[PDB]
């Protein structure tokens, strides 16, 4: 029993974290094989990069200084070629994720991991992380079997305290740019499929008070969802929730009528999994993984 | 900016997780140097659930009855001893991945990271607090016995918890790494119940300071209170008493924000009386008590 916000074990990623220093700027780099990936704002772009030499980049892996033998830029990420392949390079891939998908963040300062937490790509393409100055270059990842899928690299903080970054190919998530200028996160919405997955996790853990005898049409639920700033629920989402629906005996549209009552009436002093709000940072896959004990 | 429930990076602990098998029983072990630590109930059978005599069961065991697996490698057990509720299996190989470490017994209210494992393989990491009733509200399934709780402070891993069992309410009980249980629990299937739980007051106040540091001030008020008057109120909401030690511990956050501890205590009294009124504090509609004053300073 129990349901916690749970991150993937960070060991495979800790072995890849290095410190990158260029001029007065120090941030984190991801060392995979003979390449160090980090945000291109460390040079502070084609004109600034051409003026740099390999020795201007100081890369430190532990107390060992790596020697940079090449440098190139791919979108908003800088790739520093090094003389040594990282012996701790795990099996990995670079994946771009969609809003609603969750991942673990290994927060680092000066190439040293300090914390790990779980979070979700918000529908407005921001992440509600926890980062201070020096965290740039920290990475978001998932683990599939023995393979690390890198999905995020941290670049900046928006005026509202939320965070913006890119995939490992340097493409930003959302309408953001990597410069000090006026940029605002769009109005956020709740990840509906994740709330439903979390209501199934609550039922699996013995919490049933919110269940009702009612069901709804997908169209009628989507009208209610639009009204409460909830993301639309698609037939794909309904299909994805199928295994949890089969395990608990509560059909997806039946759980939707429970969600619809919760949105119109509230919790009435009650909690679900120790929370008084509807939690939306657990995907259907996260719920199945935690309620079945999948290992890495 | 931002405030999240944050665990320590688990790499140093992952390289210590092994699988320990005794007969039909399989759980997790912690391999540090040439010793594997694990819950002593790995030696129990179905008939020995209610009232096991561990000294008697252990004397009947030989080194080759313990199967220890680190990855696809089987380690050879060359000795075995019991310290309270933990079994210590001496092995013929020192773990090359042994970090700098120490064993610490923690107090209620203290937080730590849990590396949940099944069959010697880590599956997830999360942050926990030792409840005032000495239980933890973890996320554990069958096979999680031996999973450990730890903190990391500058390269050194302090091991503070080893998972042993789940109580009827879904909460969890375990020991320090010396095998001493936290709370009035025993490693037997006899009827056991967690005492009524209370809110960790000092942790809620630390979290209200984290909210002020992050820009939220709506819950603040012009009032202050006496320490005694706060305690008379707080205990009516099942909150732990706030001691002068707790007031002293909150001093640095009080200095950083300009809000005296007894002034923040008056904000807390008002939040208890009024509720949140549709508002949230650090994205939560409840008062969060699993962040210590030390965690708040570390993260902010
Ligand atoms: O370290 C940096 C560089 C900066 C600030 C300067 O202006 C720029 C311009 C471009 C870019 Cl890509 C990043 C930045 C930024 O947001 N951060 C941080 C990143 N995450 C959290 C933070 C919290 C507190 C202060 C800073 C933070
Ligand atoms: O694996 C075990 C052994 C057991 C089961 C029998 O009763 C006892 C009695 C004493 C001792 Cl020390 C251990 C146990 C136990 O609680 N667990 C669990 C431990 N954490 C979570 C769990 C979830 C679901 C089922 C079991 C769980």
């Amino acid at each position: 029993s129990g349901f916690r916000k749970m991150a993937f074990p960070s060991g495979k990623v800790e072995g890849c974290m290095v410190q990158v220093t260029c001029g007065t700027t120090t941030l984190n780099g991801l060392w995979l094989d003979d390449v160090v990936y980090c945000p291109r704002h460390v040079i502070c772009y084609e004109d600034l990069l051409i003026r740099k030499s390999n020795h201007n980049f100081l890369v430190q892996a532990g107390n060992v200084q790596l020697r940079v033998i090449g440098h190139s830029m791919q979108n908003c990420v800088l790739k520093l070629k090094v003389d040594t392949a990282n012996p701790k390079t795990p099996k990995y891939k670079f994946v771009r994720i969609q809003p609603g998908q969750t991942f673990s963040v290994l927060a680092c300062y000066n190439g040293s991991p300090s914390g790990v937490y779980q979070c979700a790509m918000r529908p407005n393409f921001t992440i509600k992380g926890s980062f201070l100055n020096g965290s740039c270059g920290s990475v978001g990842f998932n683990i599939d079997y023995d393979c690390v899928s890198f999905c995020y690299m941290h670049h900046m903080e928006l005026p509202t305290g939320v965070h913006a970054g890119t995939d490992l190919e340097g493409n930003f998530y959302g309408p953001f740019v990597d410069r000090q200028t006026a940029q605002a996160a769009g109005t956020d919405t709740t990840i509906t499929v994740n709330v439903l997955a979390w209501l199934y996790a609550a039922v699996i853990n013995g919490d049933r008070w919110f269940l009702n005898r009612f069901t709804t049409t997908l169209n009628d639920f989507n009208l209610v969802a639009m009204k409460y700033n909830y993301e639309p629920l698609t037939q794909d989402h309904v299909d994805i929730l199928g295994p949890l629906s089969a395990q608990t005996g509560i059909a997806v549209l039946d759980m939707c009528a429970s969600l619809k009552e919760l949105l119109q009436n509230g919790m009435n002093g009650r909690t679900i999994l120790g929370s008084a709000l509807l939690e939306d940072e657990f995907t259907p896959f996260d719920v199945v993984r935690q309620c079945s004990g999948v290992t890495f």
